[PDB]
């Protein structure tokens, strides 16, 4: 009748890159370039966590009161089809998420997130 069998369960990420911050800026770029170019149809959600962390990996999570999800240009962060949108109090809450997470390892999830949502199959 058949005698196949399909399986594939891993995922481990650059190391080699991961280290290096440069790989991961020019990585960080892309993915985010990629994002406002408008070609990955990220899931609104998601997108929303890259603008929330580019916040913070811009400034840092030592900030409050001065960091404000509408000082943010998600004009300039998000894609048009955001911009509509206009999802700033989403932001915000992905922040929230972040919390106080260093600026190079939520840079380095942000290129992983980025090549999370762009899958092979």
């Amino acid at each position: 009748e058949t005698l196949l069998l399909r399986r594939k369960f891993f995922y481990s990420d650059q190391n080699v890159d991961s280290r290096d911050p440069v790989q991961l800026n020019l990585l960080y770029v892309q993915a985010r370039d990629d994002i406002l170019n408008g070609s990955h149809p990220v899931s609104f959600d998601k997108a929303c966590e890259f603008a929330g962390y580019q916040c913070q990996i811009q400034f840092g999570p030592h900030n409050e009161q001065k960091h404000k999800p509408g000082f943010l240009e998600l004009k300039d962060f998000l894609p048009k089809e955001y911009i509509k949108q206009k999802g700033e109090r989403k932001i915000f809450m992905a922040h929230k998420n972040c919390g106080n997470m260093s600026e190079i390892e939520a840079k380095v999830r942000y290129v992983k997130l980025a090549r999370s949502l762009k899958t092979y199959g």
